[PDB]
């Protein structure tokens, strides 16, 4: 019974992930200077990214958690709030338009989508991603909270399966 | 206003880092050459969990359960085949009364794991309703209202890198 990293190759390093999350936090801090934002974590895969991001935010903040299959967030938490959805990966954009439809129906003041990883191949249609840490090639990736069969979430880096 | 303004630091992000390193080295050693399924108790334990798993070096499966305080457990992502005849460690943010503790042991244990341990970042032994066997504890704390590092009040304060007291 061996550590899961030996089955993987580094694709994006943990230091590279730390610099992108810093960049993203500086950006959110600036765009929402003196305002309040509700950050929405899309479980399960965004949890590690979310844990690292929220610690570098310096604005008034509320945090909420949902899953993709929950489209569920209450109207009281959406109506007239600034929402930012925090996702691990956008591939087709099927999940995206479902989160932007099911939340946008309770009329937030603003609604933005951030993803750690974006895979532009097989994109459904027109998707507005307000924040992207990494635009990656069309590859099966694990680590930094993203799993395969409940393995690899624990890796501090984004990896390929050998 | 940033929520840090109305808090005071109680446990620093450096103290946390060091406790989580210590816990990871205990688990790495205790389970050397074994597989473990770690169960994260959402929502509060997500940040502790994110940091802990990154320092583990054993063969791992991760699973998720949500506890809401009456305690309701929801099996967010917890499947019988990663518990039955496996080594489980439950990862929790705080034990205060021990009520959630025994409901978790009962809810996971009914799938008949081979072993079942409980880890908690914080233990507040005041107002315990029962005796508990905590396998791992990062910090035994005083009876105070604490927040941060994952722990909320009405969806506030999770973002703090430290455990804070409220002013
Ligand atoms: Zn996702
Ligand atoms: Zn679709
Ligand atoms: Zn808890
Ligand atoms: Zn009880």
């Amino acid at each position: 019974m061996t550590y899961s990293a030996e089955n993987t190759e580094v694709y994006i390093t943990s230091q590279q992930l730390e610099q992108a999350v810093t960049r993203l936090a500086e950006q959110i801090n600036q765009d929402y200077s003196g305002q309040q934002v509700t950050l929405v974590c899309v479980l399960k895969g965004s949890f590690m990214f979310f844990a690292d991001l929220v610690r570098k935010l310096r604005i008034d903040l509320r945090t909420q958690f949902i899953t993709a299959s929950s489209y569920s967030l209450k109207e009281e938490y959406v109506k007239d709030k600034n929402i930012i959805i925090i996702e691990d990966i956008v591939d087709t954009g099927h999940t995206y338009h479902k989160l932007i439809e099911g939340i946008g129906k309770y009329n937030p003041k603003t609604l933005k989508f951030a993803t750690l990883l974006f895979k532009p191949a097989r994109l459904e249609r027109d998707v507005k991603l307000d924040y992207v840490c990494f635009e990656i090639e069309d590859k099966f990736i694990v680590g930094y909270g993203l799993d395969f069969d409940e393995k690899y979430r624990e890796l501090p880096y984004i990896g390929l399966i050998k």
